[PDB]
């Protein structure tokens, strides 16, 4: 089968292991454990293909982000999450990206802007500015919710049919 390298990032608390772990073990992470480095396998199917994903969840803290950029080094296409209610993670996004195109020695890096948490109403990144944003870097932009599974499986998969047109 395809393997399929995916790797999340972005600031810390902004929900890439809820994110990751609703799409693997279909159950959403109340609690606030940061990550360092954890991977996740699944084999999937997705468009008829048989997939393997490797999933990397990264840390979004940076006392916690040692060697974050040789686990990103490594991936094929990137999820860069932000979180809907979190200006500044938004704001941050500029610099993953800078890290993926760093790591990844490439400017056509395959990715996905993600709006996480989008079950909450205290929203300061408006759809519309994120549209923006990808649109900028010539990627799509996805909302999703880790807690009602909302657009989860589809940033994931998008991700992968992503990378292949790359
Ligand atoms: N309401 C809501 N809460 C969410 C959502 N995603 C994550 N959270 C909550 O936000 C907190 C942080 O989630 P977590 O997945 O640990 O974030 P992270 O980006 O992996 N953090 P780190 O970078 O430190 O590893 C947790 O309390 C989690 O339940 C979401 O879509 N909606
Ligand atoms: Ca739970
Ligand atoms: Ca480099
Ligand atoms: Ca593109
Ligand atoms: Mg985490
Ligand atoms: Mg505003």
């Amino acid at each position: 089968m395809t393997e399929y390298k995916l790797v999340v990032v972005g600031a810390g608390g902004v929900g890439k292991s809820a994110l990751t772990i609703q799409l693997i073990q279909n159950h959403f992470v109340d609690e606030y454990d940061p990550t360092i480095e954890d991977s996740y396998r699944k084999q999937v199917v997705i468009d008829g293909e048989t997939c393997l994903l490797d999933i990397l969840d990264t840390a979004g803290q940076e006392e916690y982000s040692a060697m974050r950029d040789e686990y990103m080094r490594t991936g094929e296409g990137f999820l860069c999450v932000f979180a809907i209610n979190n200006t500044k993670s938004f704001e941050d996004i500029h610099q993953y990206r800078e890290q993926i195109k760093r790591v990844k020695d490439s400017d056509d890096v395959p990715m996905v802007l993600v709006g996480n948490k989008c079950d909450l109403a205290a929203r300061t990144v408006e759809s519309r500015q994120a549209q923006d944003l990808a649109r900028s870097y010539g990627i799509p932009y996805i909302e999703t919710s880790a807690k009602t599974r909302q657009g989860v499986e589809d940033a994931f998969y998008t991700l992968v049919r992503e990378i292949r047109q790359h």
